[PDB]
């Protein structure tokens, strides 16, 4: 039996696979993959998980980890701050550091942005996620706080991926999207381990960014979560 | 160059100025696939004159995942700005014989096990190596298997067949180091990929869907159970 | 005794007097059955809401035999002294509940798989369980399962449902030493029994039946090949 | 869909359903099981096989093994060998020994009968099997050389069957049916190892023999296989 039926699609769906094509025709996307080491990660989180709950009432993750090693490298590299307006044809720099964090909840993808992630440490970064976590569960998350990021995180790792290319949201430059944690066979000082390892992934603005450029950013977010104590240092 | 390769390039453009294709990659392990090729090829070919291989059990867990998510089963037709979807499973299925690239359908995969998929790819392959594949089964696909590793490639980005919304790219099998239970063994392993439309698949969709076929191809009794 | 016990005994002797009934035996091992419930029991009771058993994988195997030998289907009628074949497969199951001893009957079983055996036998094992099991639907199956392996049995013979040609019987599953591949393991094992009529089935028809239950059981992905 | 069609039998199926259910409304069946360790039978065909068909043109079964057997234990025991016949209810001894062997072909199951077993070895029933296997497989096999035997071996062990319960072809008293030859863990000496045995069967008469001699019966066929040279002795 050969049925098909022709469901319409809105509106709102209408204006959404728009932009999704006007951020392809805009700017000339590649792709460039690393691999991080999560062992410092995990003991971090094995031995002061317990700690922190007691005393700020939060839940230790990956994610602030991730946050926390952006905002360092932007800072270094202001390149991928920037924005190529086609308006004047500019080069708008920034001073500010906006990391927008994909959370997909139940209802599905929502974007809320990080503001002023310069100044905060682990702590103020969980009481940001997990709060605004909370608006967006029950549908009173504002239009107001969607708008301005200047970098993205895309955690796409919580259903299984093993690497992928993501997509760049348009008023940015560039996207790191991480994936899901597995156990491979690592030779590490001549030797075979197994070690929890991650693929990342860096979409970036070929017009804008440099083919170099876009590898020593990659290479300095694995540095600064393959030992997060590079963060007290340089 | 001429007339028909002028069309051909002309497609090949619109397949990419229409839909927003991404990519996403995973990893199956193919070792109850090769002992069941092991010890049940003999009895299969006495039984049916068929030889018993890979592909077919990739097409018929990718009639499994189709089902369960209608969603890749869809097509955007921006005539109306309509979304069709449909509740018949065509798999099209890419046979590189010496002539050239040929993608024929597969009709109607629900119902059909793996003794039915392998009586229909093998004389149609015959069909088409003697040219005398016709017009009329080659179009109304709705998925697409790639078999681009049967020269050796580790992975690699396929390209959407334009009526369609998805395409599942196999690679080549390859014996490496693989951590198990704690342990650092041995086991032939393959590399897939699935290029998909993000202007109607999610992105966690196209995720899930990738995880389902790895399901079906590294224990062949979930198509049993659930 | 009352009228009731008095037809059962009644059609109970008739069912000797009528067919010329013989047993055969033979031995499964059932380790692939365990280990597919032992790592599929979980995402099956979240997905589905139900127990995974060993009852619904000799159903569908019992399905897979019956079809491909159609004599073990028929039935031969005194009437008008003419073999019925039939074209439809409904396996009855004995399940015995604290009342007593009842016989449902699966409808249309060549269609379906382990997901939807398993909806049929809780729903109508829960009507039978509070008594409200009708007439009409305890009749008319061409084949027998009976369970009488939750107590504890080795092996014994059973005995043909009057309106049919044979039945199989299953037993307890017991952890016997085993010579495989020359040494000496520990598999659980079960005996099976088959209780046919020897006017219409041949001697030679019942151990090629009985022996392809067992390869459906020992190894269920031949399901899905020949 | 529900579909069923009723085809006839015919005359010739009328009669065979009607002499198979004679057998059972005129004789007490019982059945009794043993079980025999196939070791010095294999390596008598190891070995001798090769010097068997260059002399003799032919092959070197197993069946020859159980039919010289069972003439052994016929000629001591005669109450096996007789027939109670109900028109005068009559004990019909009798003083020779003819055996059918069921060969069952493409075309079916036959049952023909081996003439005068006691002064036979295995190279005289091997020739009479051979050449009577050619008769009935390309449909010469007379009428007149299928009846009057006196004891039934039932080879069901070709296709694969465990043990199983057979019928008595009705002028005859007995019927052996041996099975399949699988691979078990057996207990010798102390010890556990590995030995092909085969479970075999005796249906009997017990309106005629006793319960007693069917076991010494079956006991004694199994001593003329595990050890063949009890043939030239007692």
């Amino acid at each position: 039996l050969r049925a098909e039926h022709r469901e319409k699609m809105n509106r709102m769906r209408q204006r959404i696979a728009q932009r999704l094509k006007e951020a392809q025709n805009t700017c000339a996307m590649l792709t460039t993959f690393n691999e991080i080491d999560m062992s410092n990660i995990q003991d971090m989180r094995a031995r002061h998980k317990e700690a922190f709950l007691k005393k700020h009432n939060l839940k230790l993750g990956f994610m602030s980890a991730f946050v926390k090693a952006s905002a360092f490298a932007l800072q270094e590299q202001p390149v991928v701050n920037a924005v190529i307006d086609d308006t004047t044809k500019e080069v708008v720099y920034r001073d500010y550091i906006d990391i927008s964090v994909a959370v997909a909840t139940p209802r599905g993808l929502v974007v809320p942005v990080i503001r002023n992630v310069e100044t905060m440490n682990y702590a103020d970064i969980e009481r940001t996620i997990s709060e605004l976590g909370e608006k967006a569960r029950k549908n009173e998350l504002a239009i107001e706080d969607m708008d301005g990021g200047t970098f993205t995180i895309s955690n796409g790792g919580v259903f299984g991926s093993l690497f992928g290319t993501p997509i760049i949201n348009p008023p940015q430059s560039a996207i790191l999207g991480m994936h899901a944690i597995v156990d491979r066979p690592v030779a590490v000082g001549g030797k075979v381990e197994i070690r929890p390892m991650m693929y990342v992934a860096l979409t970036y603005d070929h017009r804008l960014i440099d083919g170099r450029e876009a590898v020593t950013f990659l290479r300095k977010i694995k540095a600064a979560v393959e030992d997060p104590r590079v963060l007290l240092l340089d």
